[PDB]
């Protein structure tokens, strides 16, 4: 495959290709969310592989057919499940793809521990919320409560809701580079 540099490069094209997607309407694209959350992730004193969840979070979503190609989205659809699984081919770690993939089971979790989640949700969250199985019941709840990652799921989703500041100044793409080069390198 692709050296770790290379690899990152590809990600960083990705990320920079996001920005064509609108999040919170044209006003905050996908790409300014995920450079958002990937902030709020790093000074909050998160560790490097919370810093990059919550980066790469959302790049699963379709954007065009040869992106979509590139990162293996056919068949799958699930945003959650399509940027984890193409993190974990690329040579991530399984923690960072779990904090990924959990994104979404943490919203559920979240609206039915709090109803009043459900406000801070966006349009798009409030309505695939009706196609993930709504807000987890107790028995949900206790099985999620259990796994290894509870606590961090949950962050990367409040990060997530807080994503779509209007007038914040952050790194883009580039600034986590070396980031991603070391995890990649951490994880051979
Ligand atoms: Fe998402
Ligand atoms: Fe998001």
């Amino acid at each position: 495959s692709l050296s770790n540099s290379s690899k990152v490069s590809v990600l960083i094209s990705l990320l920079e290709k996001s920005r064509d997607l609108d999040y919170i309407g044209e006003a905050i694209n996908q790409l300014e969310h995920s450079l958002q959350c990937a902030y709020f992730a790093q000074r909050s004193g998160a560790d490097n592989e919370m810093v990059l969840a919550a980066l790469l979070h959302d790049l699963g979503h379709y954007c065009n057919d040869t992106s979509f190609e590139d990162m293996g989205g056919y068949g799958v659809w699930q945003h959650e499940k399509v940027g984890a699984d193409y993190l974990r081919g690329l040579g991530f770690s399984e923690r960072v793809a779990c904090l990924i993939e959990g994104h979404v089971a943490a919203k559920r979790y979240l609206v039915s521990s709090k109803a009043s989640y459900l406000k801070n949700l966006s349009d798009a969250s409030r309505k695939t919320l009706e196609y993930q199985g709504g807000p987890m019941d107790e028995g949900e709840r206790r099985l999620f409560e259990e796994r290894e990652d509870f606590k961090d799921c949950l962050k990367i989703r409040a990060w997530d809701e807080k994503g779509k500041q209007t007038d914040l100044k952050v790194p883009g793409p580039e600034h986590y580079r070396k980031m991603m080069e070391e995890h990649l390198s951490e994880n051979q």
